[PDB]
Formats: C-alpha cells, sequence, structure tokens
C-alpha cells in the first residue's frame, strides 16, 4: 500500500526532528548489549524502571540508526541489536495479556507496557523497514500490539484518556496501517474519535484547556504547560494521519510562543511546581518569532528579542497565583514576582530548592527567603489571590504589564507593579508595597534587583567585589550577562543597591524597604535590566499625581502606568488597556496619558475599535482587550 510506505517514508525523514520534541527519552544511547536483559547493568524482568529504560534506550538507538550524521547510521550490527532486543522483549510479555494488572513487577506499574513499550514496536519497525528484518518486526507488531493495544484507548484492560490516549494512539494507528486498514477506516473507530476529541484544543473560556488568549490552563486555574509539553510531539502525527483539521494548530502555536524560547527557557509562573525556567523541548516545537506577545485574559507579557528572552506572569482573580504539593511549597515568590531578562547567550541556570526563593524581582519578607504555602491536601492545591488585577498593552518591539495584586498567603503581600520590556532592557517599578501590620519582626523587607547561585562559575567577579572596583557602588553590577541599574523617580522613594547573601547558595543586589513603609502600604523599589552590551538612557517620572508614571526610554518608545490604565506608544502606534478589562475607553484617558507623556496635542484614529459614547469601544474583545490607534 502507497499509503503505508509513503507513512514510513515521513516517519524516518522527520524522525531526529520528532524525538527532539518528545519529552520522555534518551538521547544518544551508548548503553552496552546483553542477550538477557537487552542493555548491561539493568534489571527489567523483576524492576519495571528498568523496563522503561530499555525501552526508551531502544528508542534511542532507532534514532541513531536513522540518523544520517550517527557514526552508526545504517549499521548492519546496529540493526541485529535492534531486531534481537525486539525479540527479547516479545519472549516476556504473558499470552493472553493481563487484566488490570502489569505484567511484572507492582501490579499498578502499567505505564511503560501501556505507553512505552508500543513505541519501541514502531520505531523499531520503521526504521528497518530496508532490512531483512522488516517483515518480521511488522509481524511481531501487528501480533504484540493486537494483544496489549487491542484499540487506541484501550491496554490490558483499562480505558485511557487525555495523555495516555494521545501516546496510545499514534503506534496502534500505525499497527492498523500495518494490518491493511486505510487511515479513513481507523479514523472511524471509536477510539480514535475519542482522542481526535482529545487533541481537538478549542479555546475554552474557563476550566482545563487552551485559552481564549492562548495560554494553557491545567487543574481548573493553573497556568501549566506540562500536559502540552510532554505530549506536544504527537501533534505532528495526527496532523500527518487525519489531516490539517483535527487540531487547533494556531492556538496551539500561540501557546507556546507566548512563553517559550528557541534556548528553551520559560518563564517559571507556567512550569511545574519545583519552580523551574527551563524545558528541554520547548525550543524544538516552533520556530520563534521575534516579537512582543499578550495574554490579555490569562495574564502574560513576553518578549523574544535578538538579545534576550524576558516574560512576566500577571494576577488575576480568574486565575491561581501559586499551585503546591506535599514536596514543592515555597516557589509562590518566583511565580508572582519574577521580574527578570535572560540573555540568550547566557548560561542557563536552573533553580534548585536552595536558590529557588531568589529571582530579580521578588520581594522578600526575611533575611532567609523562604516563603512556604503548603498543600492543606495529601496531594496538590492551588490559591487564588485576594487581590488580581492586570493590564498589558503593547506595541512592535516594547511591551508593558501593569498588576495590582494581593496575596493572603503570603502575609497579605501586596504591590502595585509596573514592567517594561524594551531593546535592550527591562525597568521595573514597585510602588504600595505593603504586607499585614506588625507581622515582620522588626525586620526590613527588600526588593531582589539581581541574584546569583554561587556555585557556578562564571568570569564575573562577585557582587561584593564589582562593588568595591566601581568606587563603593552597585551601579552597573554584571552577572550572566545581564547589568543592573537603580532608576530614581524624583517625589518615589528609591532605595540605593546592596549587596547580601542571604545563604550560602546564593548572593543578591537587593533594594531594602523599610517594614515601617510596608506596613503602611507604602514601600517602593526601582530598577532595570539591560542586556550586557547594551546600555541605554531610560528615565522615569513621576508626573503631577500619584500612580501617574511616565517611562520614557529614550529610543522611541514611551510607557505609562496610571492604574488602572497602561500605556504603550513606539512610532506611529498606541496601545491602551484597563486592569479592570474595561471594553471602552474614554475620549479624557487618551488625552490625559498623551498630556502626561510630554504630547497633549497628538491627533489619533482607532485601528481596532470603534467610536461609542464619550470614547472609543472595542471591536471584538473575544481574545484581547488592547485598544490600538495610529498616530494621524
Amino acid at each position: 500500500i502507497q499509503e503505508l510506505q509513503n507513512f514510513e517514508r515521513w516517519f524516518k525523514n522527520n524522525l531526529s526532528y520528532s524525538f527532539s520534541q518528545k519529552a520522555e527519552k534518551v538521547v544518544n544511547p551508548n548503553r552496552n548489549w546483553n542477550d538477557n536483559t537487552v542493555f548491561d547493568n539493568l534489571s527489567p524482568w523483576t524492576s519495571v524502571p528498568d523496563f522503561g529504560t530499555v525501552c526508551h534506550t531502544l528508542i534511542g538507538y532507532c534514532v541513531r540508526y536513522n540518523n544520517t550524521s550517527d557514526t552508526l547510521y545504517q549499521n548492519p550490527e546496529l540493526a541485529y541489536n535492534l531486531i534481537n532486543g525486539l525479540r527479547i522483549i516479545c519472549s516476556k510479555l504473558p499470552d493472553p495479556p493481563p487484566h488490570q494488572q502489569a505484567p511484572w513487577g507492582p501490579v499498578a506499574d502499567w505505564y511503560h507496557f501501556t505507553i512505552t513499550m508500543p513505541e519501541v514496536f514502531m520505531n523499531i519497525t520503521i526504521v528497518l523497514n530496508e532490512t531483512q528484518h522488516y517483515d518480521e518486526a511488522a509481524s511481531l507488531t501487528r501480533y504484540w500490539l493486537g494483544l496489549y493495544l487491542p484499540t487506541a484507548v484501550n491496554s490490558m484492560g483499562w480505558h485511557r484518556t487525555a495523555g495516555n490516549s494521545m501516546r496510545m494512539g499514534v503506534p496502534y494507528t500505525y499497527s492498523q496501517m500495518l494490518r491493511g486498514y486505510s487511515l479513513a477506516q481507523i479514523r472511524q473507530e471509536q477510539g480514535i474519535q475519542e482522542i481526535l476529541n482529545t487533541i481537538a484544543f478549542p479555546y475554552v473560556t474557563q476550566g482545563n484547556g487552551l485559552h481564549v488568549d492562548s495560554i494553557y490552563i491545567d487543574h481548573i486555574d493553573v497556568r501549566a504547560y506540562g500536559y502540552l509539553i510532554n505530549s506536544y510531539f504527537t501533534f505532528a502525527y495526527y496532523t500527518y494521519y487525519f489531516g490539517d483539521e483535527v487540531i487547533n494548530t494556531v492556538g496551539l502555536t500561540r501557546a507556546i510562543e507566548n512563553v517559550g524560547s528557541p534556548e528553551g527557557v520559560v518563564v517559571p509562573g507556567v512550569m511545574s511546581r519545583n519552580g523551574t525556567l527551563y524545558s528541554n523541548v520547548i525550543g524544538n516545537f516552533i520556530t520563534y518569532p521575534l516579537a512582543v506577545h499578550s495574554a490579555d485574559y490569562s495574564k502574560v507579557l513576553t518578549k523574544l528579542s535578538k538579545t534576550y528572552y524576558g516574560s512576566v506572569v500577571g494576577v488575576t482573580n480568574r486565575l491561581a497565583y501559586y499551585e503546591s504539593d506535599p514536596t514543592n511549597n515555597i516557589q509562590a515568590p518566583l511565580w508572582t514576582m519574577a521580574r527578570r531578562i535572560w540573555n540568550r547567550r547566557g548560561r542557563i541556570i536552573n533553580y534548585n530548592a536552595n536558590t529557588v526563593s531568589f529571582e530579580s524581582g521578588i520581594i522578600l519578607q526575611s533575611l532567609n527567603g523562604i516563603m512556604r504555602i503548603p498543600s492543606g491536601t495529601t496531594s496538590t492545591q492551588s490559591f487564588r489571590p485576594t487581590i488580581g488585577q492586570t493590564a498589558i498593552a503593547k506595541t512592535d518591539t516594547a511591551g508593558a504589564i501593569l498588576v495590582y495584586a494581593k496575596f493572603a498567603e503570603m502575609n497579605n503581600l501586596q504591590f502595585k507593579s509596573c514592567t517594561l520590556f524594551y531593546d535592550h532592557g527591562m525597568f521595573q517599578l514597585y510602588y504600595n508595597i505593603g504586607v499585614e501590620p506588625n507581622s515582620l519582626n522588626n525586620t526590613n523587607g527588600r526588593v531582589i534587583v539581581l541574584s546569583r547561585d554561587t556555585s557556578v562559575n562564571t568570569n564575573d567577579l562577585s557582587f561584593e567585589a564589582q562593588r568595591i572596583n566601581n568606587n563603593n557602588s552597585s551601579e552597573g553590577t554584571t552577572f550572566n550577562g545581564v547589568v543592573c541599574h537603580r532608576v530614581p523617580i524624583t517625589n518615589i522613594n528609591v532605595p540605593s543597591l546592596t549587596v547580601r547573601s542571604p545563604n550560602s547558595s546564593v548572593e543578591l543586589v537587593e533594594q531594602i524597604i523599610s517594614f515601617q513603609t510596608m506596613y503602611t502600604a507604602t514601600a517602593s523599589a526601582c530598577y532595570k535590566l539591560n542586556v550586557e552590551g547594551h546600555s541605554d538612557s531610560l528615565r522615569a517620572f513621576r508626573v503631577n499625581s500619584d500612580e501617574n508614571i511616565y517611562v520614557n526610554v529614550g529610543n522611541g518608545v514611551k510607557a505609562l502606568f496610571n492604574y488602572p490604565w497602561v500605556m504603550v506608544k513606539e512610532n506611529n502606534k498606541v496601545s491602551f488597556m484597563s486592569a479592570n478589562e474595561d471594553t471602552t475607553i474614554p475620549f479624557s484617558v487618551i488625552m490625559n496619558s498623551f498630556t502626561s507623556i510630554g504630547e497633549p496635542a497628538l491627533q489619533y484614529s482607532p485601528s481596532n475599535c470603534f467610536v461609542y459614547g464619550n470614547g472609543f469601544k472595542l471591536n471584538n474583545s473575544t481574545f484581547d482587550l488592547q485598544f490600538i490607534f495610529e498616530i494621524v
């Protein structure tokens, strides 16, 4: 059949690429072969994790066999080892298959038999398709998957859904093609129909799924990309199998653009509960544009430039600001207060238990900086903020985010947060920082400007040595391709930069804020970060009234924070948004904003909105909440 041969060709053509997207894998294996256990130093027949390792290692060797640049490309002895490995596995599998137990090991360790093993059959059979082993591999696949994966969604007496089913459908479909069924026939099967529903990813307005502004929500109300990351590699298969209509590709691509980067750096607030800024696959999911992205409802602003990746997760009362579990409960400050740019050519330094409490933007309430929000259940618990109102405005190269938040579980911490991303830096102002009165035991708070894991050796001197070398000033302190500066604003208290080590693993540049001002919710801090080698003359101003903050980057980008409104102007384009999510904007708000940035007589025309009452109304507020005007 043409269909089968074409699929096998496509599979081999795209294997290396597909493998680069696959979350669970063993890359470039060189483990020695063993006629008893498939590979040396493993006990796969008694230990199910070891069987998983055998499975992954075999798949890894398939990729090596198939990879033109690999030293073992089309190597006949590897081909033999692969078919021999499959034979060994087949000789261990019970016939008939078990009903609702694992064939060996703990009765509940079914995973590698249902998920990973069928992928082994598929990978071995296809990569060996031009060898003398093909017909045997195909026959073993037809028989053994016929038993262990009888439908797309059933294995060993269990019905499967979600992530599990997305994995299963790929080798199942292939097994049916080997049996001579056409893709049109397979499509109509009940199991495949369930999977097609699972992979549709329609936009949703609440609950689990892809939200309307392309941020993935899991566990009812948590920003969480794990579900997408784990099964992403399967999407290309289903699109090949069943066509360009089965998956919301635009929605998913935008979802990845909204949080990821080619280097694999991802804002921690949308990642796993242990606190992480890295995925070893997300960089391979899509080709990323150089752009500023915003999710106006879910509250994410992300910029990818030629020099940096920067992102802020905002706060809305509609979504959890944090999720903890029995092990992980110190990650809330990182999820709520990370205000950082990462140099794209910098070292990817990920967090650990001793460093996860510290990052540019984090407000610390104690010297050691540990803030715990324990799970009140025997598994996970997510927490809604007491206050969560966020506005985002973006133009070509710049994006601003304005957050008003209050967190009951972090000692009633509240703040107004103003962030601006531009080429090549980031402005951050916190004002009205507050905590529960009389709660800090006479300990001053602090806002982290720069942080470093001291176990990492770079060519940067220590923060204290840099300070002393700079006439005892922490201005221009550098770490990992990022440089920090204090940003004074006349009539706003902005503390000086000082250096401190909160524990033996971390050094900080911070702005210390008095417990007295925190008690009155009047504490403030202001700094900027630059990509090393890329300085600017950014200035910020408090214009006449409280909360009216004008930032002139000095490169053509102007921004205004005037809670609840935020505005960015660049070239002939202006964007506004309200943290109240107003779908109308008054003429007077526009006029006052333009006056505040020093351009009182600006002429303008609506781009995505229309005259309605005493202002403008959005043409469409379904996905986006920014009013866009052209300066005419």
